[PDB]
């Protein structure tokens, strides 16, 4: 989308994965989905150093709506959960120099059953833009027909453009397409910062597995899309929860970075431990993940049970990662010729090559002749930027 | 096995899991199979702290031996990575207070290609007990014909007793029988003092939940089963490795103690992270692990991705674990009456309510009518110690 925004990949924070629809604020007040919740997480993200590692947009998904649209047919925010309204929560957020992002669904219902939108595009983005907005979520639930499907996203991208506000726009189309018709890539760009090409992340290294194979497997359809204005999004960073050990963490904030996707945390800003925030504050890996040239990562190999992913960088840089998938055992060795990375010219001559992950250490000069040997833990990554000495 | 041991699970340590059969002492030299490693197992397991815990048996999984037996016909240790020898070994590791386990198998060779213990059990048993081995784990590979295991396994059992020697026997009978037909546990728990019952274990949370789900599935079939002398082995602790998260490790280790399960460790204890050892080392949940009444956890209840299991402990006490299946979202709530736990005996007229996992925190007197509220995190589990009492 040549919005001229997203020109690196977006980071921020999306309350789905931790907090999903929770709806009873009188049982469980301090996780149900209100206007509360998310002034305590804008406020963290300002003071324990989000904002400053780049995070910066607050994003509310599904189940912020009132049941119903209001006299004159706009959608309103429930009543109870966001007392003050919309405008007024991005006010806030935008005094905290952060960015708003709302949640919308291109049929009759949002997944969750709040209003959809079909019917109400040209509306919705004008409320939206007058709302103060940054950022739009679409989701495709209750959408009965694929022309729907594509006319709805295509339909707001546009006006979305006519309101004059700039507006991240991510887009769910092609997981719903998918099923039934394999989707073009250049169309979808055409229409969109972003996109969930996979099905819904959860708290699992299942999930991480299942999210890289299907990228693996379809990288040859996806790879060249992305770029500057338009992302693949494989959903949310799940750090700092409770489903995965520190390797495979350490695995999901590697790839991706690798796969040059959206930072997206789904986690409790307000119940996150030292650990999980220094990995997801992670200057170098995120600086690799924005590298203005936004050229996406791939899979170089896979065998053994090991896997090796490499991406472009500016400046004749690149990074590479190695994921061990064999889930018993211990540090399992791996070596590579180091003129089989970066498509023989990362370390042609040589390179000086530095690990990122799990720790930071520079390993030294490699020349043209070289291997790199590794030691990667179960599930675990190890993620290197390779400098040319040119 | 009424052999005098095992009266609580055995507690200790297993390459297995962490080193399996790494047989390159070249380029891997701190993985390899070695005695090096496991002198150096046995140093850690004094100094920081693991005997005292109650880890006891430092044991030898397969790849050991080596490839043929000598001119006596008797097995031998693998002259490159064990030039000191099994005696010697045992030796040092009751030098440092520890017992010392090791490994053979039933049929021809074992799992991993080495000599069988087939048509040699007595000389083998013998050997062991020479050796100054104290346990076996008996495994089943190479045996295709379900007499010859069942015969396999009684033998090795009369055999060990021959010697005369103190040794635990760990047999994998049970898991060997299911291609064929369903155990007699009866008979298993006649002859083996822990039997292991379900697929070796990874390091992964879709293998704990593996286990759990077969354990609770068959629960009527092996938890009475068990008591002092006769143990399920649903297989090794793996905390202190790569692939569980904390709460995963929670789960494990609260669990393992439901079950009356051994607590064989599978991990490296030169690398090891301060809060998987100070889990693995939990005074209170080892000690319902080791209770003396010695009968085993079941799961008591099963719904919306939520599970209850509990133990009955010596003296009118229980343990509840409460489990969160999933995988999704934060902290849920779980409510139940105090009436429903412990067949409504551990809390009548009241009981003192301990939580024990993630945290240790006294929770309180709850009377028999009162109801247990609770948040469980996803994968992850909640402990408690319930203990009756006449007051407040
Ligand atoms: C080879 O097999 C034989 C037969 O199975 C086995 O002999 C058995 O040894 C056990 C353990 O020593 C004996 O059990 C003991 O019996 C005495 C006398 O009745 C009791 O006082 C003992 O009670 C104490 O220990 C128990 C734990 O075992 C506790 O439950 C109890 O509270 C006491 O602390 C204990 O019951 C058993 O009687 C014999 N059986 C026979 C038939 O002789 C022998 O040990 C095996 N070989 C080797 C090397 O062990
Ligand atoms: C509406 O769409 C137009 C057309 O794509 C956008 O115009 C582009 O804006 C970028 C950044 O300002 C420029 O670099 C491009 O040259 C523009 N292209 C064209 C064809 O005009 C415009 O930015 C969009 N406006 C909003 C508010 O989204
Ligand atoms: C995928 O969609 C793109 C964009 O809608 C199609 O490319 C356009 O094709 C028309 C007609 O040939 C050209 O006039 C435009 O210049 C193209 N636009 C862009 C942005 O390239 C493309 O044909 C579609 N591909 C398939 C296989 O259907
Ligand atoms: C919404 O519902 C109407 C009436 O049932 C239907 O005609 C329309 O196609 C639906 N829209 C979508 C996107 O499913
Ligand atoms: C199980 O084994 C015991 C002891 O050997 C024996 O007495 C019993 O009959 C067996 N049960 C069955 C059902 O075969
Ligand atoms: N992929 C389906 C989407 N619908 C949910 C909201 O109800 C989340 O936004 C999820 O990402
Ligand atoms: N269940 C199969 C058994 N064989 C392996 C050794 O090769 C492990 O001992 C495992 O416990």
């Amino acid at each position: 989308l040549d919005n001229g925004l997203a020109r690196t990949p977006t980071m921020g924070w999306l309350h789905w994965e931790r907090f999903m629809c929770n709806l009873d604020c009188q049982e469980e007040p301090d996780s149900c989905i209100s206007e509360k919740l998310f002034m305590e997480m804008a406020e963290l993200m300002v003071s324990e150093g989000w904002k400053d590692a780049g995070y910066e947009y607050l994003c509310i998904d599904d189940c912020w709506m009132a049941p119903q649209r209001d006299s004159e047919g706009r959608l309103q925010a429930d009543p109870q959960r966001f007392p003050h309204g919309i405008r007024q929560l991005a006010n806030y957020v935008h005094s905290k120099g952060l960015k708003l992002g709302i949640y919308a669904d291109v049929g009759n219902k949002t997944c969750a059953g709040f209003p959809g939108s079909f019917g109400y595009y040209d509306i919705d983005a004008q409320t939206f833009a007058d709302w103060g907005v940054d950022l739009l979520k679409f989701d495709g639930c209750y959408c009965d027909s694929l022309e729907n499907l594509a006319d709805g996203y295509k339909h707001m991208s546009l006006a979305l453009n006519r309101t004059g506000r700039s507006i991240v726009y991510s887009c769910e189309w092609p997981l719903y397409m998918w099923p039934f018709q394999k989707p073009n890539y250049t169309e979808i760009r055409q229409y969109c910062n972003h996109w969930r090409n996979f099905a819904d992340i959860d708290d699992s290294w299942k999930s991480i597995k299942s999210i890289l194979d299907w990228t693996s497997f379809n990288q040859e359809r996806i790879v060249d899309v992305a770029g500057p204005g338009g992302w693949n999004d494989p959903d949310m960073l799940v750090i700092g929860n409770f489903g995965l050990s520190w390797n495979q963490q350490v695995t999901q904030m590697a790839l991706w970075a690798i796969m040059a996707a959206p930072l997206f945390m789904s986690n409790d800003l307000r119940h996150i431990s030292p650990q999980a925030k220094a990995l997801l504050q992670d200057k170098d890996v995120i600086a690799i993940n924005q590298d203005p040239l936004g050229k996406q990562g791939y899979q170089l190999r896979q065998g053994d049970n090991f896997e090796v992913w490499e991406r472009p960088l500016s400046g004749l840089a690149w990074a590479v990662a190695m994921i061990n998938r064999q889930e018993i055992g211990g540090p399992r060795s791996y070596t590579i010729a180091v003129a089989s990375l970066g498509k023989g010219v990362a370390c042609n001559p040589a390179c000086f090559i530095t690990q990122l992950l799990p720790v930071k250490r520079k390993l030294g000069f490699y020349e043209w002749t070289s291997r790199l040997r590794s030691h990667i833990n179960p599930t675990g990554t190890v993620l290197l930027q390779l400098e040319n000495t040119m």
